[PDB]
């Protein structure tokens, strides 16, 4: 019939309730009337103090290991007055305290997101478990300020929380490849508890940058009697894409139908040099079309105007 209560994580010899008064006895008589505890299970976590006629704690008491998720933490014990032959039921409540903040299961999480991803996409975030329940349980999720994302606290009829990261501004690894965000799980206590997990956004690459030359039109003036193999020009095209998507290949547009090449444009480094003596060819003005190509078959087109200056006259 009796109901007591006691805070958790308390010490040994801590009062639970004035049992001598509710038992119809007197303090000194507690040892005299031969009343003891019938220790069945968790009832062993308590002991009787016959000196002051009280029920006291005799071991470590923590709701997390005893009750945890259950809203009421109750321990029902049976106390027997033998001489009177009377039995009594004692229900004991346990107060939850804040000694267990919301802790994540991972200290970090990497989210691989491609640039091509349009706003509206969503990627799951870690969750922190709260051993304590109530106000001393997980209360909020805070996300460090960014420009491309937003913390969506999803909640269904299930009851629990689902923190998902929503993209609302397109990413671009050609500008910024990685991002570092902070996921703070907070708890309402005194002071407010909290833990944090790291969120690394790894922006994967897509081939969206087409090759683009340094100049629409390349211009060079060289004497006809210049030695073959002379470095006329160093052609270059830009492609900020990652690795294979950034590999640029330079070549003449009409390279396939040509017979004897007058100039050699290197496939990789794009170095344009003299192949044959320009004097014998007797050409005074060249206007050649060149192109640059990546593995995505994206083209860049440019021109090169070679003015050949005659010597002997
Ligand atoms: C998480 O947030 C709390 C405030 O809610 C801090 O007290 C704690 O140190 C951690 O930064
Ligand atoms: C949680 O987040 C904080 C940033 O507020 C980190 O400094 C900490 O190491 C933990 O990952
Ligand atoms: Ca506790
Ligand atoms: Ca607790
Ligand atoms: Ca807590
Ligand atoms: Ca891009
Ligand atoms: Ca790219
Ligand atoms: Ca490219
Ligand atoms: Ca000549």
């Amino acid at each position: 019939q009796i109901r007591y209560s006691v805070p958790e994580e308390t010490d040994k010899g801590t009062v639970v309730g004035n049992i001598s008064k509710d038992l119809g006895l007197e303090p000194r008589e507690l040892a005299e009337r031969g009343v003891r505890i019938v220790s069945r299970g968790r009832s062993q976590l308590f002991s009787l103090n016959p000196r002051g006629g009280s029920l006291v704690t005799a071991g470590r008491i923590d709701r997390e290991e005893l009750c945890a998720q259950s809203t009421p933490c109750l321990v029902n014990i049976n106390i027997l007055v033998e001489e009177k032959g009377k039995l009594f039921g004692v229900e004991i409540e346990i107060t939850d305290i804040n000694d267990n903040n919301p802790k994540f299961h991972v200290g970090d999480l990497e989210v691989k997101i491609n640039e091509i991803a349009a706003p509206g996409a969503r990627y799951p975030l870690p969750e922190a478990v709260d051993p304590d329940v109530g106000i001393n349980s997980l209360q909020s999720y805070q996300l460090s300020p960014n420009r491309h994302f937003s913390l969506h606290l999803q909640t269904g009829d299930d009851g629990t929380i689902n923190p998902e990261l929503v993209l609302e501004r397109t990413l671009d690894r050609e500008e910024e490849p990685t991002h570092h965000l902070v996921l703070t799980a907070s708890d309402g206590g005194e002071p407010r508890r909290s833990s944090t997990a790291l969120i690394q956004i790894t922006v994967l690459d897509t081939n969206d940058n087409a090759p683009v030359f340094d100049q629409p039109v390349y211009r060079v003036k060289v004497l006809e009697n210049v030695a073959p193999g002379t470095l006329l020009l160093t052609v270059r095209a830009s492609d900020p894409d990652e690795g294979v998507n950034g590999k640029v290949t330079y070549k003449f547009r009409k390279i396939n139908e040509k017979q004897s090449l007058l100039f050699h444009l290197h496939e990789n480094t794009g170095e344009m040099t003299v192949a044959k003596n320009l004097d014998y060819e007797e050409c005074s003005l060249y206007e050649m079309e060149i192109q640059a190509e990546d593995v995505g078959a994206l083209l860049g087109r440019s021109k090169v105007i070679i003015m050949v200056e005659d010597v002997n006259d």
